[PDB]
């Protein structure tokens, strides 16, 4: 097994090329060291590294046979002895997802600039969706220490150019994610249950004020929730059923969970809302775990307080950890998706922390930020493509 | 968002191309529909589908700008309006793994012939290992109903050309495999414990006869095991410790399990050997589950019989199923790796049934057959590459 020899075929794709090339190579004394091939928009590139004897390699026989056979039918072929060339490419270090509606060329351009500026090469680019959102994957190779810089760079690009840009490690380990938890209110579920409840009271205004203030940061969650729930004092606890079946799942939420089931994920929710309303829905969606606060009921009437302990911001993290343990999933292989500053400790604690249509407070400490009203775009940050979802769904 | 326009750049890779192309496209009115890119052996192919107005598209402005910018620095670019072209490629239907030592060009050729004969196209080829075994992945698109035929075709190729050839579904679901069970004897572990025990008795000959006969098919496993274990009557049960720490893990077994842990697999063994010898080792390798037969000991002496129930061929399947349930993994998302006709019901029952250096009896009903004395090659049939293993291992 003397010298290495590199055959590279390019040109417009045609049937039988791969087979024609290897049938030819078999007439000489050839063993395969590596093979790479792809067709992009009817452009073939076929890259073969072979290990033949010094006899066969430095002999005009092999060269003229391959050159005759490729050129005879359309394509081009180069042939060069190396003995200095890598056999099998090292893996990408990271992967970057770009989601937009639309993704302007200008947006994509800004991404590549920052990538190139920071010494990163692009190993591959592919699409991972067309609808509801255009999704593009770049698998990249990042110099050590550029990692902190590159996210910084791309996060400016994100806000400027109006696309979602996420950077994830492209490792074996941190790719086998297997536990995900969703916030409920304005994540898995359209809107805020507590405003829907406060509306029954006639207090949607007082509450939606404090509500859009606590999940933005201005108010402590505990003292906010007590002042918010208080407004419900007097309501008949049948209000909980009314608002429960008044709820609308976020766009794509069913698709999101179904696909997560297909991939064998443990799924659960961690909320500061109310078990009574949530558990009804978590049965429907076959959830593995629920953590919520609880409304104190006295003679079929809410008293405007809750039954401790309070799932506060620290509570959400603690609940993710407890869920991780019972299911036997390391923390780094866990995912959290939430929208408010409520969700800061949870997202930080999780392996991959995703902010969904989230207040600036969360979108500034989250691993990844989505900004379209489609929860299924969570799947693209987890390595899934639309075409895959679409395929799997069609076999029922 | 009028007509679609397809830009395709090819040529020898150079820094800044991706960015140069999109910076240019931003000066016109362009939104990205799809992007595909790869560099194989310094050959760039960049494939962009854009969605610009009828104004921009049918205007010589865009064409001359892109054409000037690409050609100015080395590469070629075509540009054609389509409005009839697919946006985002459908996924591969299956994936084929070719493992050899070596993989001759002739071997690879035979694979591509059968592929082409049966109407299948190759979407991608990449390497997934160089050592210990050359590994090559072909992601293919298979016409419906060709599936049964294609495995048939490639299985002849396998035996003729001296490579391992496996065909797996390339679906979302049947790719998220998460539970694997190994046979112990001549799978996870070098050799046969019961011959190592029978040797202590002075009965290696009588036993290795019947042993290499039952895991080939000629003898019923129960009546074989009773006649085999019988030969141990009289031995002091301290023999079990002696043979336990006389065992050698199959080449790569530690790497196999470690990687499986990284990927968050439940791992276990299902044996017709002896809990007393096996459990010692299963603690070491942090196994989630053990199923084995058990040696009847009377006053520190083996009696040559076992304590029922007997893990027979049907037992192994039943044990996999029980393991699947306790861990909450559907059967189709389970993996079994074994070597004897002992392992037929288990491998059939499993989602993916892998025969490892296995008797013809198993290698004729197993989903996939390996034939090299390296158990880590199990990982390549599970979508892992050497470079990935090598990367993950190096971060400790
Ligand atoms: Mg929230
Ligand atoms: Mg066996």
């Amino acid at each position: 097994p003397k010298v290495s020899v590199l055959i590279t075929v390019t040109g417009v794709d045609q049937p039988g090329v791969t087979a024609t090339l290897f049938e030819v190579l078999s007439r000489h004394g050839v063993e395969l060291l590596n093979v790479e091939q792809v067709v992009i928009r009817h452009r073939l590139t076929l890259g073969v590294l072979v290990c033949c004897p010094a006899d066969v390699a430095d002999g005009p026989a092999l060269r003229h046979d391959v050159e005759a056979a490729i050129r005879k039918v359309g394509l081009d072929v180069s042939i060069e002895r190396s003995d200095d060339v890598p056999i099998i490419r090292e893996p990408s270090t990271h992967t970057i997802f770009v989601l937009g509606r639309p993704i302007t060329a200008a947006a994509f351009g800004a991404v590549a600039r920052e990538v190139a500026a920071l010494g990163v090469n692009i190993d591959l680019i592919r699409g991972v969706s067309d609808y509801p959102v255009i999704g593009l994957e770049l698998r990249v190779s990042v110099p050590p220490g550029a990692d902190g810089a590159l996210r910084t760079a791309l996060n400016r690009v994100s806000s400027e150019e109006h696309v979602d840009v996420a950077v994830e490690d492209y490792t074996l380990e941190r790719r086998a994610k297997r536990l995900i938890v969703f916030d409920v209110d304005s994540t898995l579920v359209q809107g805020e249950v507590i405003e829907m409840l406060a509306a029954k009271a006639g207090a949607e205004g007082q509450v939606a004020a404090i509500t859009d203030a606590a999940m933005r940061g201005e108010l402590d969650f505990a003292q906010s929730l007590q002042q918010r729930v208080a407004t419900l004092a007097g309501l008949p606890a049948t209000v909980i059923d009314e608002v429960a079946g008044q709820l609308e799942l976020m766009p794509g939420a069913r698709t999101t969970l179904r696909t997560l089931r297909r991939l064998g994920y443990a799924c659960g929710v961690v909320s500061g809302g109310f078990r009574r309303i949530i558990e009804p829905l978590a049965e429907e969606l076959m959830l593995d775990y629920v953590a919520a606060n609880e409304l104190e009921i006295v003679d079929g009437t809410l008293t405007g307080r809750v039954v401790g302990p309070i799932i506060d911001r620290a509570g959400k993290a603690t609940a993710l950890r407890e869920f991780a343990q019972r299911a036997g999933v390391p923390m780094a292989q866990t995912v959290a998706v939430g929208d408010g500053a409520n969700d800061i400790d949870m997202l930080a604690a999780a392996g991959l922390g995703i902010a969904f249509n989230a207040k600036p407070a969360l979108r500034e400490v989250a691993d990844a930020s989505l900004s379209h009203p489609y929860l299924d775009t969570v799947l693209f940050l987890l390595g899934v493509t639309r075409g895959e979802i679409e395929a799997a769904d069609a076999i029922d």
